């Protein structure tokens, strides 16, 4: 039996939650996958860091899981058909395609659910912790998983689209994208970045809170995130 770290950066998207926990509970016990959400909740006063709380999270969630989910509050498969199963040889399992995906359609879209493996996430030294704020932090990975010399798979015979297959309930009004650019983060973080991870995500977990929501078991983690300043000042644009 494999077991599945359901990773979900997280902050302030509380009813999102209440909606995330019981139905993506139902969903995985129908195909029989074990595993365990962990409530990624960034409480220090930066920019949403959602790369780095995946480090952090995949950091802090036991060798038992050995693999993990990297998922959106807000992103909730329709279809049973999408298999949340341990990654094949090949590398990730992407399960939010471009094909299937309400929003983004671009080729090498990641976002929204991505698995991986254990081994694969290590490899990979991880997501790159420079992208605070919205976008890009996924194509980067991206980039990071061809470099890792893997591919990207993803669940085949899928027979909804892109209007049936997820529920995406994000009112662009109400949860607004942190879209500033502020410094040179624009120029920044368009490029590979090699010199951050796994490895040096630099972060505090203040508190981990056990919390059941209608029976089931949750993790919170409150993670303080550091921001170097000098490497990436566009952690805050205040
Ligand atoms: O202030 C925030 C911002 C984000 N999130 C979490 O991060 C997820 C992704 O953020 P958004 O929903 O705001 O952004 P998108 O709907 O545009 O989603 C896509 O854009 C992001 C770019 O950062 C990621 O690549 C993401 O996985 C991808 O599905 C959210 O669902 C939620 O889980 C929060 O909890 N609080
Ligand atoms: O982080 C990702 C964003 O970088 C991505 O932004 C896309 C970039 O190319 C544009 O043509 C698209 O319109 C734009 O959405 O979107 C998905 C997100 O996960
Ligand atoms: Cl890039
Ligand atoms: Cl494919
Ligand atoms: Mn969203």
């Amino acid at each position: 039996v494999h077991k599945m770290a359901l990773l979900v950066p997280f902050r302030d998207r509380f009813e999102e939650l209440l909606q995330f926990v019981p139905h993506m509970t139902a969903f995985l016990k129908r195909q029989g996958v074990a595993h365990h959400i962990f409530v990624l909740n960034q409480v220090d006063r930066f920019r949403f860091n959602r790369a780095s709380l995946i480090n952090v999270g995949f950091q802090f969630a036991s060798d038992v899981y050995d693999y993990i989910a990297m998922h959106d509050v807000d992103l909730l498969p329709l279809n049973d058909n999408l298999l949340y199963e341990y990654p094949s040889s090949l590398g990730p399992l992407h399960i939010a395609g471009p094909k299937l995906h309400p929003k983004y359609h671009y080729d090498n879209f990641v976002g929204g659910i991505l698995l991986v493996r254990r081994e694969h996430f290590k490899q990979m030294n991880g997501m790159s912790n420079q992208y605070w704020g919205w976008g890009l932090e996924n194509d980067e990975f991206f980039v990071r998983i061809r470099d890792a010399g893997l591919q990207v798979t993803r669940p085949q015979n899928i027979k909804t689209g892109t209007n049936d297959t997820f529920s995406h309930i994000h009112n662009r009004y109400h949860r607004k994208r942190d879209t500033q650019k502020c410094f040179n983060q624009k120029e920044m973080t368009r490029k590979r970045d090699h010199k951050t991870g796994l490895d040096n995500v630099k972060y505090k977990i203040l508190k981990v809170h056990e919390m059941l929501i209608d029976q089931v078991p949750v993790t919170i983690l409150n993670i303080l995130l550091d921001c170097d300043v000098n490497k990436t000042p566009w952690c805050d644009c205040s």
